[PDB]
């Protein structure tokens, strides 16, 4: 036995570029940089990850190369197109 029910619900909160701030801030943290930083230069760099990034790095010269996460190459799909003449 199991009767419908009914919850709350909600929807996108304000549109504030500052809570979006975070949003970018969260990779650059995933990667290995803290907030101090990825916070300043974003803020400079028009809000862009590439930007900051390079500007994060450009600092000191670590071993470790950039990249998003499983960052793996796809672009694979059996399928063959002979032709005629």
């Amino acid at each position: 036995g199991s009767s419908g029910s009914s919850g709350g619900m909600k929807t996108s909160g304000k549109q504030d570029e500052a809570w979006i701030m975070s949003r970018l801030i969260k990779q650059l943290t995933d990667m290995g940089f803290p907030r101090e930083p990825a916070e300043e230069a974003l803020k400079s760099n028009n809000m862009n990850l590439d930007q900051a990034m390079s500007a994060l790095l450009e600092k000191k010269v670590d071993v470790d190369k950039r990249g998003l996460g499983v960052t793996d190459h796809n672009g694979m799909a059996a399928k063959s197109g002979p032709s005629s003449g």
